[PDB]
């Protein structure tokens, strides 16, 4: 029997999370998961912020702020945001943790006493009216591939996608735009060589992807030049080495932060109150353990290649319990990106659904069912309003809202809210209770195969089953002539009530719950489906889901965002919609506001 | 060795809460049970949203919207705030679980059943227009003491408090002003009376406070006037007794409520895996659980009568382990209200402290810091933004953050980080270590007696002792001359830190997490005192507090008080604040709108 350890990427602490993200690595892990849950398997869900790396530090500066002021503000934002979300993460720590800074230096140390390493002296960058070295996002110059002025990292704002630090043209500072200086200094290195071959026969005996699992024995088909894993800035987890040169160095975050992975859920366990429970699910002891890393895309190279190596340079872990080796990723699900209105997400470009906002407007099931409506799974998928309404509107709350609500209101009105016995069944019946069993057997393989766009495709034709028995079953005909009868066609709707209440939890928890209470069940939710009993007390109808509204999503784009990007707006409103329509909803929302909005958006107006 | 059953009044569905809420009930409750925690005790903390009541009914007909969407809309609003406020609570579940209803109506079932219950039909209210009934919150007339239009439930806006529905001059309908009608109805009560002696009897020997003890003896010393406990309401939980005169009937909420401290606890058990672990806590089994609520002045009364009979009409409990009874409130602690710059707080003026907008520009140990430092105990307190900038400043900034970094700042200056070994020690070094005991003690009994805004003093006094222990060994002198003696200091000094880092936890949680990565520590946290090792590694000088600025008070009246009451914001603004200064802020915080507010607050500047 199989434990599951599962995580998600990492998210940097130098921003608020949006959808893309959401989409990407967390939604899919978390529909994971609470399956899993549901099934009663042994699973734990870790996760947390990644607090260090050249960026936050830089962003520091900026502000003038202390790194830790930022990561600070944004680990409760983000995990305040994943509650939002509904992402049941057993644990969501920070790499700050004192714990991870052991680990982290552990594992650099086991590197060093495997003659895993290098020392080096390199010629790098500096600044002397600062006296400080300049790492990656540091740079300040034209592009490398373009020739943009400002660039930084490795991501761009102009068609530029990485480009080191040092192709930029006018290297110039950019804390004080004083043009770059040269001071060598010594890093160690990780002789990636040393693991290629064991890496590759690795890869070689496992069920990934082919798409992946070869692009991936490409790359490594040409050696694995030393990766440097210490940098020269003055926020981050200290060299352990306790030399005059290695002085005021720390862990590339780079290197460290996949141990954040063991970090955490070591820390998980510490406050849980089992302090050895950790040791079973990222050690390989009675070996059986799959470890799933939810992530994107781009993170496939680092997950199946680095971070695995990192674990092998560590060869050994060994102290009052078995000296075993660390597990390593069973499989490593990646999602493709996403686009907003036919447009890549851009923080730069102000042009994002950042979940924290999205989700002051709209309720956590939306943006869960609309977007694994259109999880980008095989490839790249776009966001859209009119497209984010009408999928609600017609499927959530049409079908499997309208069902819903179909089934309680007749429960209620002809045998007031008590579930009937059923009788002989016909055809219809029988395949009713078959399809119940079908849903929840098909479903279950879709998600562990990672098809969660149709694995909830595979729920809502429950839903779409349940209206059709039902409009070919005419309760409403045959209460004034067969009893019996409308109780059986009765019973088996909610039949299928209560098993849309254990199959959507994965996707949607709050129209779960809200399920569950209509039903009125204390019963924990599980996979394994049970008939309601006759004679059981059901609640009185109430509703599952409010439609979209044109209010709302004008409001939304108005409120947020409009200022950010007030062309991104306009170019969205007068798409969808007419001017003397976004003006009465600005105008009976912003109050004596809205006037200075409509202007902001609509450059000219009065 | 007893356990404690820990709670916090229900906060109602129908908003959010304000500082007089967590103050009132609430943070009292945290720092109380973490501190418990800390101490190793066996203690449970529980609490959900209340949401039944006429009001909820109410505003549902207001907005147009199902009571149901509302208190999901809240339950989630208050859980996430309070995750943000850093309140504890093991569980945080809601009046609407399936659960609740059953144990509610069992708890009715069980007064039906020892005759303590009496049926009865009264003339009350009703609307022909609207063919329903009109409970409480539905009346809308004149004043019950000074004659002001439009008057609903029982707080008023006049001067008014408590006017019930009748005495209301002018009566008409809520929902459409007609004049109201009377309609007989009949509903079941509960014979108070029956346990008037029993109550007197077991409030005798109890530890509470006369003011509290002896008043609610008085008010027993005039009969309890059968209650009624059921209500002509179409949302809440429907009587249990298949009639059809109780058709259509819910429990008053005013009785179920309550209930909701035992159905959440339960529920809490449940999704924890222990499902029978919550009879031990609200059963007086080999009976030794102190149930304690913390509550607000106002429910006192409640508390100390209505609800324990409530509980005594359920004589018995009894299924497949032992028929044992319920145990009874073991204390109440209620704090005084909160003002806001001299006035109360009001959701009619707008004119309140929330919890989650001014969590949006305060981090939450500030929140909690000053709060506790006003803490409403004996009397009324009156929250102030220059009391609040000042003490956070004066004594949260210069005086706690100010040692710790100072402390850290040097042990990385003369030892790298590295823990000293401690030389002989004089009397000041016999006297910090003793100090250090002295806190621990005295501030854990300060807590344990609801004292907190004296045991925060005794923690900050620590830190003051810190100071002062460090102002006048001069640490930066002897270091130039005496290094074991510096060693000493420094050790010392450290162990103030580490242990001001467990104190300060059940007050500050963030400030606490902070202060022990800063000392690096994994650790569990606990109230047993172990000094730091020397050979220890420390982190590098952070800093633990930024002040309050005078920025941060105006954008945040600016931005959330004004519009709401801009006059109440006016009034602060050029209070505290030079206009050309206001405007200032203004300009360079609200871009292209700052001057769509200046004038809305200043009512004519152009
Ligand atoms: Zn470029
Ligand atoms: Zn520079
Ligand atoms: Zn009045
Ligand atoms: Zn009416």
């Amino acid at each position: 029997m199989v434990r599951y350890m599962v995580t998600s990427a990492l998210p940097y602490a130098n921003g608020p999370i949006h959808a893309g993200h959401l989409a990407g690595a967390y939604l899919p892990a978390d529909i994971f998961v609470r399956y899993l849950r549901l099934k009663g398997e042994d699973v734990v869900f870790i996760c947390g912020t990644d607090e260090h790396g050249t960026p936050i530090s830089f962003r520091a500066l900026k502000e003038g702020r202390s790194p830790r002021e930022i990561v600070d503000e944004f680990h409760e934002q983000i995990k305040i945001t994943f509650q939002r979300a509904k992402i049941s993460f057993d644990f969501f720590g920070r790499t700050e943790l004192p714990i991870h800074y052991k680990l982290s230096q552990e594992f650099f140390l086991k590197a060093y006493e495997n003659g895993h390493l290098v020392k080096k002296v390199t010629k790098q960058a500096y600044c002397e009216h600062d006296k400080m070295f300049l790492p990656d996002r540091f740079v300040i110059g034209t592009c490398p591939y373009c020739g943009a002025e400002d660039q930084k990292g490795d991501q761009c704002e102009v068609c530029g996608r990485p480009l080191t630090p040092e192709i930029l043209i006018n290297p110039r500072c950019a804390i004080c735009g004083r043009p770059i200086s040269f001071r060598d200094s010594a890093h160690y290195y990780i002789k990636m060589q040393d693991f290629a071959e064991r890496l590759k026969r690795w890869i070689e005996k496992q069920p990934w992807k082919p798409n992946v699992k070869n692009m991936v024995l490409s790359w490594i088909e040409e050696g694995l030049e030393e990766r440097a894993i210490t940098r020269d800035l003055n926020w981050g987890i200290p060299v352990p080495l306790d030399e005059e040169d290695m002085k005021g160095k720390v862990l590339y975050v780079w290197f460290e932060a996949p141990i954040g992975y063991i970090s955490i859920t070591i820390e998980h366990f510490k406050r849980i109150g089992k302090p050895n429970e950790w040791k079973k699910y990222w050690l390989n002891i009675d070996g059986q353990t799959r470890v799933i890393h939810f992530i994107g895309k781009d993170n496939i190279p680092f997950h199946a290649i680095f971070w695995p190596a990192f674990l092998m340079a560590y060869g050994k872990y060994k102290d009052e319990e078995v000296e075993a080796e660390w597990n390593l990723p069973y499989d490593i699900p990646a999602n493709e990106y996403l686009t907003l209105e036919g447009k890549k997400f851009s923080t730069s470009r102000n042009w994002a659904i950042w979940v924290h906002e999205f989700l002051d407007v709209f309720p956590a099931d939306y943006l869960r069912y609309y977007l694994t409506t259109i999880m980008p799974e095989t490839r790249d998928s776009d966001f859209s309003f009119s497209d984010f309404k009408v999928r609600i509107n017609e499927e959530l709350v049409n079908n499997l809202g309208n069902f819903v609500h179909r089934a309680l209101t007749f429960v209620n009105r002809y045998f007031d809210g008590v579930v009937p016995e059923r009788g002989e069944l016909d055809e219809l019946d029988r395949e009713a209770l078959e399809e119940i069993e079908k849903a929840f057997k098909e479903v279950g393989e879709l998600i562990m195969n990672y098809r969660f766009k149709d694995a909830l495709k595979r729920v809502m034709s429950l839903a779409s089953f349940g209206n059709r028995y039902f409009d070919h079953k005419q309760p409403w005909k045959t209460a004034k002539e067969d009893k019996v009868r409308t109780g059986t066609t009765v019973n088996i709707s909610l039949q299928i009530v209560k098993a849309l209440g254990i199959l959507l939890e994965p996707f949607l928890p709050d129209a779960s719950e809200k399920i569950w209470h209509l039903l009125n069940l204390d019963e924990v939710k599980r996979w394994e489906f049970r008939e309601l009993p006759a004679g059981h007390k059901v609640r009185k109808p109430e509703i599952l889901f409010k439609k979209v509204t044109d209010d709302q999503i004008i409001y939304f784009i108005l409120n947020y965002m409009a200022k950010g990007n007030p062309e991104g707006a306009r170019i969205l409103l007068d798409k969808y919609y007419k001017r003397e329509d976004v003006i009465r909803v600005a105008k009976e929302k912003f109050g004596d506001e809205a006037e200075v909005v409509l202007r902001r958006v609509y450059k000219d107006i009065k």
